């Protein structure tokens, strides 16, 4: 390990972007190769110390996340230890996530109403960046719309900082295999297609099992695709092999985009 | 003393299935054996008081209550251990908040027309005018305490920081025109068609984001004037907010002026 370490020096730590339980996310200045600073996000992680589990495992993740190289998922700059502490650097992006973003563009004040042709790029990134993840074999356990960064560029790049996001197969066996993130892909998708709303609307948390179990989905927005939605339907399917692979919902939006005419 | 005029007898009332549950009180489905001998369908909320007169007199004056854009109070149920319980009609549209959100989905109700979100505020605001020139105060409005009757109108009930004015988050105040402040984020819930107030505005940056004089933003396809209307509502000054009778009376030229 340690080829993630970044000498704490080499670290300003700002304001706070925002407060969780187990870990705290900061604005921040990253000193360099070259001289200049970066601006970087800083999200000091609590582990439990009182073992190892999570320690070695905290490095361990962020060692082959390094290696990592794809635009649709966000780099990992490196790790500091301050004295003890873990905290995970990544690109600052002023853009913020998309689930924000999505309610922005609600507001006249706001960014300009979404064409549906950009929602679906939105979405093309998404699966762009978890048919990257899934075939390395990673899972990510909580795709969400708050957890997809927007670069620079408005194009968005995977992350990961939720019982209406899980795989009714998750739910009652604890299990985890990639189908699990293409349902919470689908989601995803859902939440994109509405611009923000809360997944299954008048549904309760505790009621989800027995609402998925008896065989209800996510609902057709108002105006979205029949195409589109027949693609968020798949990844919802009772059994995980019959679900779709992420590089084949790629492809399928791909094909979807390139058929509406141009913004 | 009027306590019975409004109390119902228990074994007139059965209990049903739960229509939604809250720590304070859950409700219920119920059918309320009437005067006539018909049953009427009925909402039943219990609420647990810890060891009630006070409760007993606010249905009192309650059921004195007749505005159409008021919800009704049938009567009371007093089940033994007090269990009060408060019996409405039952409402099969549901309340306000969730439908909105029902009117995105395909199945659901059909996109609302602007005009049509308009008279759901009219109808807010003729049962606020009611209940404020009878000088009370709801103290809890908001798009999820609104329920939609079987005709479509919509009545004021009484089942949340970012609903709360901001002279009411300093003081514990509270005045009718604090309640013109929850309408006017009601009235921005019904534009965003059940958005949450404030989007990227955490609860504890809310005094500090009201006090530095930013207010809920425009939404998209929102009239300008619809919007004058429900930003005078969120006036620092509650003296400076209009009543609910003049905000009644500015809707309802909003939607005449509107074509049909
Ligand atoms: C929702 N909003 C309102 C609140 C909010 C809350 C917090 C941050 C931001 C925020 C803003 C921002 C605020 N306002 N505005 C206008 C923009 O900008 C940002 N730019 C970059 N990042 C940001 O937050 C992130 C922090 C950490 C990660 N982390 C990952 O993705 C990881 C993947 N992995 C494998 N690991 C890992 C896990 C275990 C390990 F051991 C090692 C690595 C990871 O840690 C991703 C994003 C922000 C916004
Ligand atoms: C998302 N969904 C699940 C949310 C939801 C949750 C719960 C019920 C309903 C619901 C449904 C319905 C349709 N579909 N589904 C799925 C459900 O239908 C309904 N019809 C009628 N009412 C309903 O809920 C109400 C129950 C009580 C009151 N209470 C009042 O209005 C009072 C005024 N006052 C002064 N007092 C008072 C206060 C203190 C006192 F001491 C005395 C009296 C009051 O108690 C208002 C509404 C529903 C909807």
């Amino acid at each position: 390990l340690e080829d993630v370490v970044i000498d704490r020096n080499l670290l300003i730590l700002g304001k706070i972007l925002g407060e969780g339980e187990f870990g705290s996310v900061m604005e921040g200045n990253l000193k360099q190769e070259d001289g200049t600073s970066l601006k970087v996000a800083v999200k000091t992680m609590k582990l439990d110390n009182s073992s190892q589990r999570e320690i070695e495992e905290f490095l361990s993740e962020a060692a082959c996340m390094k290696d990592f190289s794809h635009p649709n998922v966000i780099r990992l700059l490196g790790v500091c230890i301050e004295m003890p502490k873990p905290m995970v650097i990544l690109p600052f992006m002023k853009y913020g996530d998309l689930h924000t973003y999505l309610l922005y563009s609600r507001l006249e004040t706001g960014p300009k109403h979404i064409p549906l042709q950009t929602l679906l790029k939105f979405m093309v990134d998404i699966a762009l960046g978890m048919e990257y993840l899934s075939n390395r074999n990673f899972l990510h356990r909580d795709l969400a719309a708050r957890n997809c960064m927007l670069r620079d560029d408005m194009t968005v790049c995977v992350a990961d900082f939720p019982v209406k996001w899980i795989a009714i197969e998750s739910l009652a066996d604890r299990v985890y295999t990639s189908k699990s993130d293409v349902w919470a892909f689908g989601v995803t998708m859902w939440e994109i297609a509405t611009r923000g709303m809360t997944p299954y609307p008048g549904v309760q948390n505790h009621e989800m099992y027995d609402y998925l179990l008896h065989g209800h989905r996510l609902k057709q927005p108002e105006d979205c695709l029949d195409e589109l939605y027949e693609i968020m339907y798949s990844c919802w399917r009772t059994d995980p092999l019959d679900r779709p692979t992420f590089s084949v919902l790629r492809l399928q939006l791909e094909k979807l985009l390139e058929s509406l005419p141009d913004v």
